[PDB]
């Protein structure tokens, strides 16, 4: 699949705006991907002592990975579908050592879409939706093909 020039537009029109408070966006995405999806919460040893959304909202070291995961999505974002090497790394730790399945994937672009939705309505109507909803099938599809290389499921 490939996204038009149009839609990637779209999408980093968006994240110009998400990459004016990285830390605070990756902190609403990941307590959203926790509170739906608590069992991904079972796949972060740092993370799952955390019983509360008050413990999440005070824990730092939270708040640092969700900047970690905001720039490394962002730079594959930038990339407009030109990600192979940006993806190697990635798909290699999450498929060997994290074991991350891809329905996981999934309900993380759900907490992004959600969250955008949320904090940005002006910039994030329906095509712009559509457009950051594709961009995100993207990379699964491309994770999800790599993952299949290295010998995952997924
Ligand atoms: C857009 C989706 C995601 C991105 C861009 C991303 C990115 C990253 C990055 C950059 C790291 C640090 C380096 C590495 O180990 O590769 C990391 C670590 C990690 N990721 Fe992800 N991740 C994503 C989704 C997920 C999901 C959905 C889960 C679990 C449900 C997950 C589980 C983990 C774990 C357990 C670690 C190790 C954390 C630690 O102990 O420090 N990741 N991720």
């Amino acid at each position: 699949m490939v996204l038009s020039e149009g839609e990637w537009q779209l999408v980093l029109h968006v994240w110009a705006k998400v990459e004016a408070d990285v830390a605070g966006h990756g902190q609403d995405i990941l307590i959203r991907l926790f509170k739906s999806h608590p069992e991904t919460l079972e796949k972060f040893d740092r993370f799952k002592h955390l019983k509360t959304e008050a413990e999440m909202k005070a824990s730092e070291d939270l708040k640092k990975h969700g900047v970690t995961v905001l720039t490394a999505l962002g730079a594959i974002l930038k990339k407009k579908g030109h990600h192979e090497a940006e993806l190697k790394p990635l798909a290699q730790s999450h498929a060997t050592k994290h074991k991350i399945p891809i329905k996981y994937l999934e309900f993380i672009s759900e907490a992004i879409i959600h969250v955008l939705h949320s904090r940005h309505p002006g910039n994030f109507g329906a095509d712009a939706q559509g457009a950051m909803n594709k961009a995100l099938e993207l990379f699964r599809k491309d994770i999800a093909a790599k993952y299949k290389e290295l010998g995952y499921q997924g």
